[PDB]
């Protein structure tokens, strides 16, 4: 876009996740293995939070696996969805909502950096 | 059931997850792709929390993949486990503990709803 | 090791995850299904936290799936990474960073234990 994370929207007031759509039309087959789908949405995240990319249930049930992804607080690049056709040929259309971004507290530890 | 989430139990005091068993006997093959397993347990969740469904390690190691699922705070339907046989035929018996529900803080943002 | 979790390091100040490497050389094929990779790193976790094991994006994109794993607060054994070659033969070398440990708040409920 570059579009910030503040332009994502959430389905309902109770929704845990911010919806992420692909900006591309993409056809995916099982033998293709993981593919990085474009979102046009960019990091970074609110202070003291990090992000988790997870699939939507309807999409997962339709045979498209989204691999859990961690977005770091200070990531400033494009948020991509890591996706794979499980059994069937899977077609993603431009603007389909394919994943969700969940925001979570970033816990501070003394681990060396 | 309908059974609320307050009837789930946790393995040990330190357990992060609430145990979820299937209420059905189900046989799963790899070529079947994702299947939604019944739990008889229903949303909604404590205030300002959302839920994450994840597999148990022993089950995952036995060849049954549970796909991460997001339960929204205000979801009032039945919590299903999205499961797939990875390589082998997998048999689930009634009342086997197949997944776990982890509760997490729901972070409020200004994103449009 | 036995090495505590306090010896893990994080890539950048903003990194959500603590890096986990395999201590073994391991070759993984798709027909092998899930394998538990050794880390030499042991629980337990900071008070009132639990742990989530997730893959790294580059590794996932290279065809190695890490299955999400839950580390309980009071787990005192070795943290293993549950991994599977998706399509291709995957080779893991000693000390490759293959996964990440994310720490999360442990929410207290009244569920029976
Ligand atoms: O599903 C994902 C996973 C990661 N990333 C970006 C954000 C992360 O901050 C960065 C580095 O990822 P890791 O290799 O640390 O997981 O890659 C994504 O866009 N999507
Ligand atoms: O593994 C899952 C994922 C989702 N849901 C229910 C709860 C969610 O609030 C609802 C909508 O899911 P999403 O499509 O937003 O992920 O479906 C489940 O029961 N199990
Ligand atoms: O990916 C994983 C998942 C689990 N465990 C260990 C830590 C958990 O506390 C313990 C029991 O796991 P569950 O069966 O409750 O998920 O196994 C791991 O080392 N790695």
């Amino acid at each position: 876009q570059k579009q910030p994370i503040s332009k994502l929207t959430r389905a309902t007031p109770g929704s845990a996740g911010l919806d992420l759509c692909s900006t591309s039309h993409t056809v995916l087959t099982p033998e293709m293995g993981p593919q990085a789908l474009s979102t046009g949405i960019y990091g970074p995240l609110p202070p003291n939070t990090f992000g988790l990319i997870l699939g939507r249930s309807s999409i997962t049930m339709k045979g498209l696996q989204v691999y859990p992804g961690v977005i770091d607080n200070d990531y400033t690049g494009e948020i991509k969805i890591m996706a794979k056709a499980v059994n069937n040929i899977v077609t993603v259309s431009q603007g389909n909502r394919i994943a969700q971004l969940i925001l979570l507290p970033l816990i501070e530890t003394d681990n060396k950096v």
